[PDB]
DNA sequence: GGGGGAAGGATT
DNA sequence: GAATCCTTCCCCC
């Protein structure tokens, strides 16, 4: 089994770059402006020029403008990015039908039946980068290894516009030396608590009693890390669809008033049914964000499809429940749709 | 005993 | 901040 993983370089910022020639060699920061106070919101993506001075995804915009005030700041245009992404993934499909589109900026190809060894895979990867650059002017990084996780790790390593093979000797070395925080699917909440116990490398995961590990990070992550350190991670490359679509918006202050909150909620529904195409969800969640970092939701699932008009009524009810079962005022309001037909 | 569903939590 | 996916828990056949 040979896996070829493809990840798009600083993707939202790079698409803005391709579109706007007046930008490339400068620092570029793609943001989501919550539209509240001036410069309210966060950084979604920054190019490498911007990253050098500390500005990266998830930091507050006002923070990015202190450590790098003169950069070019741009609002997120997710639909533009999604159009480009869709085109590149159709390019990817041509190299393998065994493809796992994991997110808007990355995918896994099972190229086992296509190539006989890592040398041929590396040439294939080069051909893939070349065609994506040619057709879309977008640089990508390719990872190649024996399974999905290590192929991504290879891409993580290959910096931007790179390509890298992690062979079998290399996985063994990586199991012992790679930081747990560098493992796909392991975020900082998980990395930090493990690190306090001295669990810093994948191999350490074997040194700790399974039951303690499961009590810390949960059964799934435990087994996941353990399977990695044991060099027996399986999981084939399979077709993936987006499971949920939704809209969450920030309100201009506001509070508890129903008829005040309702107009935002309604817009989020419009946008969510817009983005759903002709998918048809069976479940709906209304999500509100309180006056703190507190996120509260209420949902309902039906034995059938939810018509858009029906989305309206149910979503108000769900909101009524949130308002009734929580005293804090509401800052942001949204809706998520899931459990689609087929 | 194991879906399924709901509510909260974590990752990108 | 926004979008999405993951984790835990409850209940009933
Ligand atoms: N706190 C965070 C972390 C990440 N993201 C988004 C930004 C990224 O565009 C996207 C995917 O993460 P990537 O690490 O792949 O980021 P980039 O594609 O922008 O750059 P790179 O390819 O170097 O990873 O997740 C976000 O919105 N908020
Ligand atoms: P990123 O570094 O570009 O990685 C994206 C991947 C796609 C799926 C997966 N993912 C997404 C969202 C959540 N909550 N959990 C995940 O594991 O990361
Ligand atoms: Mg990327
Ligand atoms: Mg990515």
């Amino acid at each position: 089994m040979i896996v070829l993983f493809v990840d798009f370089d600083y993707f939202y910022a790079q698409v803005e770059e391709v579109l706007n020639p007046s930008l490339k060699g400068k620092p570029v920061v793609v943001c989501v402006f919550s539209g509240r106070f001036e410069d309210s919101g966060a950084v979604a993506t920054a190019n490498y020029e911007a990253r050098k001075f500390g500005v990266k995804a998830g930091i507050p915009i006002v923070e990015a403008k202190k450590i790098l005030p003169n950069a070019v700041y741009l609002p997120m245009r997710k639909e533009v990015y999604q159009q480009v992404s869709s085109r590149i993934m159709n390019l990817l499909r041509e190299y393998s039908e065994k493809i796992e589109i994991a997110s808007i900026d990355e995918a896994y190809l099972d190229i086992s039946d296509k190539v006989r060894d890592y040398r041929e895979a590396y040439n294939l990867g080069l051909e893939i980068k070349n065609k994506i650059l040619e057709k879309e002017k977008i640089t990508v990084t390719v990872g190649i290894s024996k399974n999905k996780v290590f192929a991504k790790i290879a891409a993580d390593m290959a910096k931007p516009n790179g390509i890298k093979v992690i062979d079998d000797e290399e996985v063994k070395r990586l199991i012992r030396e790679l930081d747990i925080a560098d493992v796909p699917g392991i975020g900082n909440i998980t990395a930090e608590k493990l690190k306090k116990l001295g669990i810093n490398k994948l191999v350490d995961t074997l040194s700790i009693e399974f039951d303690k590990l499961k009590g810390m990070i949960g059964e799934a992550k435990a087994k996941y890390l353990i399977s990695l350190a044991r060099d027996e991670y399986n999981e084939p490359i399979r077709t993936r669809v987006r499971k949920s679509i939704g809209r969450i918006v920030t309100m201009k202050r506001n509070s508890r008033n129903l008829e005040e909150i309702k107009p935002y909620l309604f817009r989020a529904i419009e946008e969510s049914y817009y983005k759903l195409d002709k998918r048809i969800p069976k479940a709906i969640h209304v999500v509100a964000v309180t006056e703190d970092l507190d996120i509260v939701s209420r949902g309902r699932t039906f034995p059938h499809g939810i018509s858009k008009e029906t989305a309206y009524s149910e979503s108000v009810k769900l909101l009524q429940k949130i308002l009734e079962e929580d005293e804090r005022k509401i800052r942001r309001i949204g809706v998520r749709f899931s459990k689609f037909i087929e």
